[PDB]
C-alpha cells in the first residue's frame, strides 16, 4: 500500500487566451487531476492536465497541505507534462515509482488515481485488453497506447496504472465513451514515457516524436501490386504524397512503394510485426526513435530497388494541432486584426463542431494542405474593427490573405513586416475569393490607435511581432 | 496465450432486400464482428454478424490478409452461424477450441474479439453473473443464456468467452445498455452451441429449437386452484390457448393444468428446479430437446390425470419475426403490389418504432393472432402503383386481403395462383375494414407491365411464385 | 456457494401520500430490489426500498413462494430497513450472513443481488476503490461510505457485498452515473450498519446518527489564522453559525476556531487522520458515536482554549428531506389549505427540479435557514379551493403564512388551534411577501364542509390534528 | 374568380440518386393551379416534380381529371399542364394577368391548403418588392413578399389584386421560430417571360445571368487606387466563368460602370421603380438567352464598350436534374456518377452542406466549370467483388484522370473505359490515390455484381 503514496492530487487553474480576441484571456477556470513520483524531485502528469496554467497546486496523501507546483516541461502531442515542487515539506519521505516493461494481453492492472465521485484517492482495478497505435485525443498525435478495462473516470488523468508487482505500467490517460461503449480506456505506455523522459534528459528540453512526411495508400489489389512492377513476392505500401518540408522529400518520390523501414518489411496494409504474433502499423517504427535520428528505407521505383537514410523529424502542420508556451500571435491596422489559422483558432470561432461549420476553404486547409515551406502560416482577417476607415470592408471575416502589394504573404511576421515598410500610397490586400481590400497607407496607420481604445485593446500587436 | 490465435476477424458487406420495395435491394453496408476455430475448418459466428451478406471475409492474427469465407450454415433464433474458408493459407497450423461444461456463478470469464477502439484483438475479463432463460435480440426466441461483468462491446459478437482452463464456455453476443445499467452483458452458453452443432451434423441443416406451442397462465391465488380442482399437493400452470398447427393441439385441451414435463415438476409460477439450488423457467426442458423427439406431458383435466407422449416441433408465427435465405415474396396485378407481413416489412414501413406506429390491426396480428394453418400468411396490398387502371383505389397501403372472389386467402402464393387461374370478368378483392377492391379482369393484367417500367420494376413477381 | 442463498428478492408496492393533494394518495406502483439474512429472524434492505409500502414479499432461491413480510425498522438518512417474515416455511433452514471488517483499498468484492436483466440472483465482482465520508442520496445524509468498481444496477439496492472470506462488508445502495463515469457504486458499510443495529438493539427503535449543529469554515489562510490570533502550531476551522436547537449553542460561539474534537486535531480543511495514511472529514467522528453520547470539543476563542462536553443529537431542519411513518399534515378552513414545506412536498409541487423552479423566498429556506425552536414548521397556504367565502384570494399558492390575528406561526398545529379557538370577528392571516387574508370567522368555518364535498376530501384536517 | 382555381394532386416517383439506377418509393402531395387560358394550367414545377402521375379537380365537380405536364421551367418554379377531357372545361373562365403591384396594394391568395379540403382565400397586402431566391430553382429573380397567409398546398395558386386580376403565383414562404406572414409570390412579369419564352421557342429556354462574380466598389481608397474619378462608380469583377462569352473581351478587376445605357452604382445597384433600386441582375434577367446587352467598363483609366451575348447559368454542380434520371456507368462493381445537389443531399441528408466531404463542398461553392459540359465525377461506392478487392472502402471520390487523361464529364470517362486497349485501366482518384483494374478481367466482372444488386443495366441510357 507504500505505492498509493506516490500518487498525489493536482488542482490547476487554467486561464487560456481567447482565440477570438487574442489581445485577451478567457475566464478563469478548475480542473483536477492525478500525478505521480517518478524520481529525482520530479512529478509526472499529463499535459491536458495543466494547459494554460496559472496556478498549479499538489496534495499528498495523509497532508491536508496543497502546495504550490510549477511546470517544468510538456510535450503536448505525448500529452505528458513533469511538475516540480519546491517545498521540502512534500517531498519528506518521498518513494517514487518504478517503470515496468509494456505488459501482455490480459495481464492484471490497477489504476490508482483522483476521479469524480469523492476526495480522497481510488483504486480501480482489470486486465490490459489491447496494445497498438492509438490516437492521442489531446496530443492529436499516432503513439503506442495500451487499452485496459479497468474503469478510468474524470480525474484519473495523469495518474499511474500498476502491473501486478508494482511497477508502473503507464499513465492512464484517455477514454472512449459511447452510449455504445463499456470500459475501454487508455494508458500511455511506459515505452513512451520513457521516451519522452530520455528525450528530455538528453536535450534539456522536449523534442517530440518524429513522424515521417509521407501520405500513403495500401496496396491490397494484386493487379495495382503487378502494374506497379512488384513481383509475387513482394509487397508494401505506395507514396501518395511528400511534405515539401521533410528531408525525406530529397529522395523519396510519389508512386515509390515502401517496402521495409530499417530492414523491417511493411505489409501491403501498412502493417508490420509486433511482439508475439500480433501485427502493427508501421509509425510504431519511426515514433519509437528520436528527432535527428536516421533510418534506412528501401523502396521500389520503377522495378529497381533502392535505400536511402533518412533523418527523422517532427511533423509541422500548416494549421496546427496546439499552440503552446505562447499567446496566439496577431496584429492590427486600421481595426482589421490580423491571426493566423490553428485548430484552438477554428474551435473558438465555430465551436466543438469546427469540423463541420468553418469555411470549408478554411477547412480544406486543415485536412488536406501541406505547408510548403517551414514557418509557413495561413494567415486571415479574423475581423474588422469597423471604424470610418475601413469603410466597404466591415463584413470581412476568417478570409485568407494571399499576397500584399504583389508580393506573396507567408506567414504573420512576413505580412506584418510588410505593412511596417510599406511606403507606397496604398496597401493593397489580395484575399481569398478574389477580392482585394486597399487602403490609403498613411490614414491606415493614423487611424489604429483610436479604435483599439475603442475596444479596449492595450496594443496593436502581440509582443513577438514588436 | 495460443488460445487467442484462433479467434479470427469477421468483415462483412450486407446487402439487405428492401422490403417496403421487394423487387429491389437496399444500399450496401458493411460491419465488423469476430468468429473462432472450433474445428474441422470451421468458425463458428453469431449469425447476426453474417445476415444479408453479399461478401464475408475473416483475418487471422499475425497475417494481414483478409480471406474470402462462405456461410456454411446458420441458425437465425438461437444467432448462430459457421463459416467455411477455401484458402489453405488461413488453415495452416490452426487449433480449435475446446468446448467446456456450464460455469457456475462467479467462475471468472474472459470475452476475445474485435470489438471498437481498435483494430486488433482485445480481451476483456469479469465473472459469470447469471444464468437463466434469456430473450435472444436478433434471433428473437428463449434460450438458456449466461450474463457476464466482463465488457462487451460492438465487435465482440461472435467471439468466445473463456473459463480459466482455456475453454469455451460459450459466445459473446448480446448487451443490455441503457443510461441506468452497466456490465450486463450475454453469452451464448456451449450448451445451446452444442446444439446447434449437433444439430447440423445429424442432419446436414439446422432443424431449430422445439418450443411447445402453448400459452399459459401462472397459479398463484389459491381460490384458482381450488376452483378448477387442484389439490393442495399438486402445482402447475394454466393452459391458456394451443397454437392450431402444433401436435399438441390434438391431445391437449384449454384449461388443463400442466403438472409436468418428462417427470420434471412445474411449480405454480411456471419454474423447474435448476442445477444447484435454483430455479428455471420450463421452457429450458422443452428447449434442450431436438425438434422430432417427443415428451411425456402431464395434466390434471376435470380432476383427473392425464398422462400424452407429444412430438416436439419448432415455432411458426403468423407474422415471421425473420425470413432468411430468400428474398421476400411479391406479385404485382394492375400496379397492386401484394406481399406478406414479416416482422422486418412492418419495421421497413414503419422503422425501429413499428411496435406503435403501425397501422393496429396489424400490430394486434402480430403480438395476439395464431396460424390456423401450416403455411398461412398474412397477405396486404403494400401500395398501389398508380394508373388509369387503379383509378380510386390509390391510396390503399398495407391493408389485408382476406378473400378474392369469395374464396378466403391463405398465404400468397394461394392468392397468385386465384388471380392467374382468374377467368371470372371481375377480379374481387375483399380488404379490411370491410372494402372491397373490383378490377375488369381483362384489362387488369394488360396494365401491369407499363407500370413496372415506370417503376424500374424487373419483374411482376418474386421467383417462388414463377 | 451457500452464501448465495441468504440473499432474497424483495417485491415492493408502493403507495405514496399525494403531497400536493395531502387528504389522498398516489397512484400504486411496484419495485424490486435486495435484502439478506443477518440473523435473529432478521432481513436487512435498503430503507428506500420500501419506501411508502403497502405491501412487501420476499422470496428466497429455490422456492417459487413469495412470503408476506413487515417493515419492523427503518432508518431513513443511513438508508437501512430491517424486515421480519412470519411464514416459517421461508425461515427454514436458514444460513444469516456474518458482517465482517472495513475493508482496505484494492481488496476483493463482490455483490450479490437482484437487478434488472433477469430474474434471478446475480453476482459482479470488482475491487474497494475508495473509503470517505459520502453523501447517502436518498437519506440526504453524511456517513462513511464505501465506494467499488463491482458493477451496481437497479434492482441491487440492499444486498450484501461480501470480501473474499464470504464476510457481508456492507449493503450495496448507490451509484453516481453520468455520461461521464463508469462503476462508481457504493456500500453502506459494517461500520453504519453496526451502529444501526447496535441502536435498534439497545433502544428497541431507531434514534438516529448524531451531527453536531454548527456550520463551518475552512481556516486554510495564514493571514486569517494570524488575524483571529492563532499561533503557527494551530489549526482547525472557524465557527460561522451554531444550530439554535442544539445544546452546542449554549456553549459554543460563532467565530469560535474548532482545535479538536474528542482529543482528535482537525486540519485546516476540516479533516482528520483516518487509518493508514489518510484524512477523512471530521464528521466521521461524530457520526460514529450514538445520539445521547456526549463529546469533548476543544475550541480557541480570543486565544484562549476552552474545553465544553456536548451532548450529541440529531439534525432537525426546518424542513424536513423526508416525512416517515406518517401522512404529511394539513387543515383546512374556508376552502384554504394549509400545509408545512418539505422537501416531497417542494418536489411534488415543482417536480424534480424543485431545486430551480420553487419560489425563491422557499428555496432560501430550504438552503439556509436554521429552525429557532424544536418542532418549528414552515407553514404555507399550499392553494385555495375556491368558493364564494374566499373571493379575491383564489390566486394564492405557496405563500408563508407568518401571523394569525396578531400572534406568530410557530408550526401547523400552532395555527390550527388558533384557527380553532378563535373567537374574534375576524381572521387576520399575515402572509408573506407583506400580504393579508381577512375572512369572517363565522362565515369561514360555515362554508368548510361543502367545499370539502365539491373536491371528494373525506376531511377538513390530517388525524395528528384532531 | 374561384372556379378558374382547381387542386393538384401529383404521385412522385423520385430518382435514388444514390442508388441511380432505381426509383424511391412513390409519395403523393397536393397543391393548387390556375387557368391561363387556351387549355392550360399554371402551377409551380415543384408540384409536380418527378410526376408519375398528376389529377386536377375543379370546384363543385367531384371528379378528379388526368393531366399532363406540357413544360416547366424548374430554376423559376414554373410548370403548364393540359387536361384531355372536355367535361374539365365546362364553362370555364381563364384569368387575366395583371401588372406589376405596389407596395401596400391589397392581394388576395386563392389555392388547396392544409386545415381542409376545399377552396381557401387568405388576403394581405403586398408587402416587399426584390430580386428574391427561388428556393426550389436556386436562381435569383424578382419575386413579391405578402402578408397574406400562404400555407402548404397553396403552391401554384394565383395570388389576386382588388381588380381580380392575377399579380403572380403563391410559391413559397420564410418560416421561422421569429418569423410571421412573410411569403413570396412569383410576379406576372416573370410568369410573362416564361411564358413568351415558351411561345417563341416551343420550349423553356431559361432566364440569363452573366457569369461574372463581382466586389462593391464601397471604399473610396479602393476607387481611388483603381483609377476611378470622383463622380463614377460601379462594381469590381473579380471572376469570369471561362464558359461565358464575356471571358473573351471581359477581364478581372475590370470596373463596371453601365448595363444597357444604366449607370450601376457602387453597391451593384440600378434604379428599379417608385424611388427604390435592385440589383442589376434583375436588368440581365428581363432579357431572353441569345439576346445581347451593352456592358460599360473601366480597365486602366480606359473606358470600353462591349456587346455581349447573354445565356443561362450552368453550375459545376447542379442545383437541379431534370429531363432525365441522373447519370450513371458501372465497371467491374465500380459505380460511376456525377456531382449534383440532389445527389449530395442523398448521400449527406438535409445538412449535406456542413456533412459532406470538405473537397466536394469546395467544389460546390467556389468551383467553376472550366470547359463547355464539364461534370464531376465521383466513384459513388464499390459494389463489392473479388475483382475490386482493396478498394472497398471507396466512397465519393473524384476522378481526375483516366489513363493519364484528364476526365472531363461521366460520358467522356464512359468511352475511355469503352474504347480502353491498354492491359490495364489507371484512375487517378482525388487525395493523390491511384485506382488499378486489369482491363480484360474488370469488364468481364461486371454482370454478375449487377445480378447480386438487382441492377437491371450497367449505365444509364443516355451513355
Amino acid at each position: 500500500a507504500s505505492f498509493l503514496n506516490a500518487v498525489v492530487k493536482v488542482y490547476c487553474t487554467h486561464t487560456a487566451p481567447d482565440y477570438s480576441l487574442p489581445w485577451q484571456k478567457q475566464r478563469q477556470f478548475t480542473s483536477t487531476g492525478s500525478a505521480f513520483m517518478i524520481g529525482d524531485g520530479k512529478l509526472l502528469t499529463n499535459a491536458h492536465c495543466v494547459e494554460h496554467d496559472t496556478q498549479v497546486k499538489v496534495k499528498r496523501r495523509g497532508d491536508d497541505r496543497k502546495y504550490v507546483a510549477k511546470v517544468l516541461v510538456r510535450g503536448v502531442d505525448c500529452d505528458i507534462a513533469l511538475l516540480s515542487v519546491e517545498s521540502e515539506d512534500f517531498w519528506k519521505g518521498a518513494e517514487p515509482l518504478r517503470l515496468g516493461h509494456l505488459p501482455r494481453l490480459q495481464d492484471s492492472v490497477t489504476v490508482v488515481g483522483y476521479p469524480l465521485g469523492g476526495d480522497t484517492i481510488s483504486v480501480t482495478k482489470g486486465v490490459v485488453s489491447r496494445i497498438e497505435v492509438t490516437s492521442y485525443a489531446h496530443g492529436s498525435s499516432d503513439l503506442l497506447g495500451i487499452q485496459i478495462d479497468a474503469a478510468i473516470n474524470p480525474g484519473n488523468s495523469g495518474g499511474p496504472a500498476f502491473n501486478d508487482q508494482g511497477e508502473c505500467i503507464g499513465v492512464a490517460f484517455q477514454v472512449y465513451r459511447s452510449e455504445e461503449t463499456e470500459n475501454i480506456g487508455y494508458v500511455i505506455p511506459t515505452t513512451v514515457v520513457s521516451h519522452f523522459l530520455t528525450d528530455y534528459e538528453r536535450n534539456g528540453k522536449y523534442t517530440g516524436f518524429p513522424v515521417l512526411g509521407i501520405e500513403w495508400q495500401k496496396m491490397e489489389n494484386p493487379d495495382l501490386r503487378k502494374s506497379m512492377g512488384m513481383e509475387s513476392h513482394q509487397k508494401g505500401v505506395r507514396i501518395r504524397r511528400i511534405e515539401p518540408t521533410a528531408p525525406e522529400s530529397q529522395v523519396l518520390k510519389p508512386s515509390d512503394i515502401i517496402l521495409s523501414f530499417d530492414g523491417v518489411n511493411i505489409a501491403n496494409d501498412g502493417t508490420v510485426p509486433f511482439r508475439h504474433g500480433e501485427r502493427i502499423g508501421f509509425s510504431y517504427l519511426i515514433s519509437q526513435k528520436y528527432t535527428g535520428d536516421s533510418a534506412l528505407v528501401k523502396v521500389l521505383r520503377n522495378k529497381e530497388i533502392l535505400e536511402f537514410n533518412i533523418k527523422l523529424a517532427i511533423h509541422k502542420r500548416l494549421i496546427p494541432a496546439h499552440i503552446s508556451g505562447k499567446p496566439p500571435s496577431y496584429f492590427i491596422v486600421a481595426g482589421f486584426v490580423f491571426t493566423t489559422v490553428s485548430v484552438p483558432y477554428l474551435r473558438s470561432e465555430y465551436g466543438k463542431e469546427y469540423e463541420f461549420d468553418a469555411p470549408v476553404k478554411l477547412l480544406e486547409k486543415h485536412l488536406h494542405a501541406m505547408a510548403q515551406s517551414v514557418d509557413e502560416q495561413l494567415v486571415v482577417v479574423s475581423q474588422v474593427l469597423v471604424s470610418d476607415i475601413n469603410i466597404g470592408y466591415e463584413e470581412i471575416v476568417n478570409t485568407q490573405v494571399v499576397a500584399f502589394n504583389g508580393k506573396p504573404v507567408k506567414n504573420l511576421k512576413g505580412l506584418a513586416g510588410m505593412v511596417e515598410n510599406c511606403e507606397d500610397e496604398y496597401m493593397k490586400f489580395n484575399l481569398d475569393y478574389d477580392q482585394i481590400v486597399v487602403l490609403d497607407t498613411k490614414t491606415a496607420k493614423e487611424a489604429t490607435l483610436d479604435i483599439l481604445t475603442t475596444h479596449c485593446i492595450p496594443s496593436a500587436m502581440s509582443d513577438d511581432l514588436k
